């Protein structure tokens, strides 16, 4: 599967722009663009040898992991560090096999008995993702935490919240050129903090903003979308229009209309 590099190691606001850039260019194929907004490859009829892309990351301490993402819908589907690698809980038959295709040559698999989602992942943190600092400092420290939790340098809650950040700092970075911008901001001043409202209501609202942009007519939605300010304030959507700056990825949820 195509692998794609990153460092935390002196990362500037360019480096992070190439690599989100690269990541959203492996992620979609250019056959799928509506309103100006680039969806995902359908997952029905997929090719299983198309189905994953790897991110590589590295950090200042020397250190590198490897997550897989399902390029379906951008979930980071586990990860492998030297010998061992780690995957959630398939939610699904077809989601369990598609996974024996990644890292077949590490020599430890192992398939954790939770799932991925926030939900799960800040309760095993013990916190929420609005209590979570992101930033260039945070996903060095992920790296390191992902890399020793094979040798118990690492406690769940510790690990859970180093998915949380490595998630939405690639993941959720790759979906929005929002929070693309969000995190250029954090690496451009070298600070650390939580993502505001604005930030969690559009990772919440990614499914909802796929599905209405999707199925609007003629990109106007039959019910408008709420969404928050950075101060918390809520504030509606009804066309497709505002949210082209905003959105870069859409999940496959329906054929266009002719």
């Amino acid at each position: 599967y195509p692998i794609i590099n990153f460092t935390t190691a002196g990362a500037t606001v360019q480096s992070y722009t190439n690599f989100i850039r690269a990541v959203r260019g492996r992620l979609t194929t250019g056959a799928d663009v509506r309103h100006e907004i680039p969806v995902l490859p359908n997952r029905v009829g997929l090719p299983i040898n198309q189905r994953f892309i790897l991110v590589e990351l590295s950090n200042h301490a020397e250190l590198s992991v490897t997550l897989a993402l399902d390029v379906t819908n951008a979930y980071v589907v586990g990860y492998r560090a030297g010998n061992s690698a780690y995957f959630f809980h398939p939610d699904n038959q077809e989601d369990a096999e598609a996974i024996t295709h990644l890292f077949t040559d590490v020599q430890n698999r192992y398939t954790f008995a939770f799932g991925g989602n926030y939900d799960r992942l800040e309760q095993l943190a013990g916190n929420l993702r609005e209590n979570i600092e992101l930033g260039n400092g945070p996903l060095e420290e992920a790296i390191s935490a992902l890399y020793y939790y094979s040798t118990g340098g690492t406690q769940l809650p510790t690990l859970a919240r180093s998915f949380i950040i490595c998630i939405q700092m690639i993941s959720e970075a790759a979906r929005f050129q929002y929070i693309e911008g969000e995190m250029r901001t954090r690496i451009r001043y070298n600070r650390r903090s939580a993502p505001d409202p604005s930030v969690i209501t559009l990772e919440n609202s990614w499914g909802r903003l796929s599905t209405a942009i999707q199925e609007s007519n003629q990109g106007a939605f039959a019910s408008p979308i709420q969404l928050q300010r950075r101060n918390g304030s809520k504030f509606s959507v009804y066309d497709v229009s505002i949210l082209i700056p905003i959105i870069a990825l859409m999940v496959y949820r329906c054929a266009p209309p002719p």
